[PDB]
């Protein structure tokens, strides 16, 4: 659920939508729902840019894509009210076909984006891509209906000159530069370990100086013979410097591929680091919950922590003994730290972790990485034994 931390962005939409439903009003009013609507695209592709200012605004990368989702579904009802209020199926001018083809594109597009969960994340983003060739038709479709009335001095002209121009920059910078100019980490694969059957833990020494906090991930591009050079998010998992760890569960061709055939020496580039799980910024007493790969970024703080600072209770659920990682490691910081309280949970042994009869410490904060119905069963608990805890949770997908 959306709060003040993310009062910020929602107002930046509020604002965006106010400001054009009063100006069309004041100068078009026929073009009340299509003028909004290219808003809620320029917004749309805006939200797609990754710069630190929208996680800033918004607390959070998922936050921003929740919105990514809403605006672009805003944006195809206001448009499919306007096409049937407007025309029909096929224009009989060239600037009609431009929207006709415009929609076409855009209704697509998003019936596959929602309904394409099991598609190759590269074939789903090349499809996604598209979405650039739609809104350049429809820039096309608005500035040849509206000729002269879009390119004066005044307000309706600066207003949708302003907002087509932020999302084509915007889109034109998530399609074709951010990957290319936004990674400038560049590191190379120093050690290689497999934790266990299917994790393997990965050594990068950076050419510069990497600063990021305990609790957040970044997006990996591996440059190897055989392997898929697309950014993947992965949490750190430790390093200071210009030394970065990362922990990598098989799960898919590509983890499986960096399980069995990532080498040693191979060349890597990061952008920056993401996340709001920042666990040095919470209370003093605190709660770490994960669940499998989620204790991912939790060993980033015990890595850079040697002296723990906190009052931590840590639990940590795995399915076997075979998909457990870093126990030695949990082990030697609860005995060095008297102030880390470790629980390890075997799903197949013992049960289920049940925040019931489990006590939450008074004016604490509770982190939470794990599988995301886990996740929600935790969080009601906690919520329902003490409605003031603090909850912070991490996921580990966009969509
Ligand atoms: C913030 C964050 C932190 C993460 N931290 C870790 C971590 O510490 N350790 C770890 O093992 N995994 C982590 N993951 C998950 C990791 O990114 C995916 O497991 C991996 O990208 C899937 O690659 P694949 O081709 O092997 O899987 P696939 O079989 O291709 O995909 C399986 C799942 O991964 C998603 N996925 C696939 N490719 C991408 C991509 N390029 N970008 C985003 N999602 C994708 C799919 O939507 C699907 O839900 C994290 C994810 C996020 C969002
Ligand atoms: N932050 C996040 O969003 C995270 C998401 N994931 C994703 O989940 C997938 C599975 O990864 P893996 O690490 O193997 O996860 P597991 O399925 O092994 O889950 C880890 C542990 O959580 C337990 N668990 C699962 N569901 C519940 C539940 N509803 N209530 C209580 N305990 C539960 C499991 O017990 P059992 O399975 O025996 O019931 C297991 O011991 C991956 O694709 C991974 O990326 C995982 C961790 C972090
Ligand atoms: C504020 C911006 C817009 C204005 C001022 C506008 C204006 C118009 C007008 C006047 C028509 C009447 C058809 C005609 O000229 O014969 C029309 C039709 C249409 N518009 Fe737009 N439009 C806008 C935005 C969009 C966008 C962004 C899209 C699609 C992405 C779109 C899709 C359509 C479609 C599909 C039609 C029907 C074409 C037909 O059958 O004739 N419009 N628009
Ligand atoms: C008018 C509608 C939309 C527009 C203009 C749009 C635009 C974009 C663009 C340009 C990107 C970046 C693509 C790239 O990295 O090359 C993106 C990413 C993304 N879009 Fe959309 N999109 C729209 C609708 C949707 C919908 C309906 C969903 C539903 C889930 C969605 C989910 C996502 C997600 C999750 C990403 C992140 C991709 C990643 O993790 O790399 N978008 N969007």
């Amino acid at each position: 659920e959306f709060s003040m931390k993310s009062v910020k962005g929602l107002l930046f939409i509020i604002a965006s939508f106010i400001l054009t439903l009063l100006t069309w009003m004041n100068t078009s009013p026929q073009f009340m729902i299509p003028g909004l609507a290219l808003t809620s695209l320029s917004l749309t592709f805006i939200l797609a840019t990754r710069l630190p200012l929208l996680e800033s605004w918004f607390h959070s990368l998922e936050k921003v894509y929740t919105v990514h989702k809403f605006t672009a579904f805003l944006s195809i009802i206001l448009l499919i009210f306007h096409n049937f209020s407007m025309g029909g199926l096929w224009g009989s001018r060239l600037a009609a076909q431009f929207g006709n083809l415009a929609i076409y594109i855009f209704a697509s597009i998003i019936l596959v984006a929602y309904l394409g969960k099991y598609i190759q994340y590269e074939a789903w983003r090349w499809i996604h891509r598209l979405v650039y060739l739609a809104y350049i038709l429809g820039l096309f479709h608005i500035y040849m209906i509206m000729g002269n009335r879009l390119l004066t001095f005044n307000l309706l002209s600066f207003l949708v000159g302003s907002y087509a121009l932020l999302g084509l920059l915007a889109g034109f910078y998530i399609i074709f530069l951010y990957q290319k100019i936004s990674f400038p980490y560049l590191g190379k694969i120093t050690h290689l370990k497999r934790l266990n059957h299917d994790t393997r833990e990965i050594q990068i020494h950076l050419s510069r100086p990497f600063n990021y906090q305990s609790g957040q991930f970044a997006f990996l591009k591996i440059f190897q013979e055989g392997f898929e050079s697309a950014p993947h998010p992965f949490s750190i998992s430790g390093g200071h410097g210009q030394t970065l760890y990362f922990t990598v569960k098989t799960s898919g061709d590509h983890t499986k591929n960096i399980y069995d055939n990532l080498q040693a020496g191979s060349k890597v580039t990061l952008d920056r680091a993401y996340g709001h799980m920042i666990i040095e910024e919470g209370r003093e007493n605190q709660v770490w919950i994960a669940g499998g790969i989620g204790i991912t970024p939790f060993i980033s703080y015990i890595r850079e922590h040697p002296i723990l600072d906190k009052q931590v209770h840590f639990y940590y659920s795995f399915r076997g003994d075979e998909n457990a990682v870093y126990l030695d490691l949990l082990r030697n910081y609860a005995q060095k730290n008297p102030n880390f309280e470790l629980h390890l949970i075997d799903s197949t042994k013992d049960g289920y972790l049940n925040f019931e009869q489990k006590e939450v410490p008074e004016h604490a904060t509770v982190y939470m990485c794990g599988p995301i119905s886990m996740m929600k069963a935790l969080a009601k608990q906690i919520k329902k034994q003490n409605p003031k805890t603090e909850l912070i949770y991490e996921g580990f997908k966009f969509k």
